[PDB]
């Protein structure tokens, strides 16, 4: 088959978290966001409205697109 060159790495939230301090951003249990930085516990992500902000990785989870 072909090689491809466009594999993004989204995350699915598992708990809600209100955040508006200065450079933080609120998230919800059904929100889905794309990871921009993972250097520390405060991951940086982009929401579907076009903003950005920091959030703790502990409430975020991978997007394996499968469950049981």
């Amino acid at each position: 088959g072909p090689l491809g060159s466009g594999a993004l790495k989204w995350v699915l939230c598992n708990y809600d978290f209100q955040a508006r301090n200065s450079s933080e951003l609120s998230v919800k249990q059904r929100d889905v966001l794309e990871v921009l930085d993972d250097s520390r516990k405060w991951w940086k992500v982009r929401d579907p409205a076009g903003q950005e902000g920091y959030v703790p990785y502990n409430i975020l989870t991978p997007y394996p697109a499968a469950a049981s």
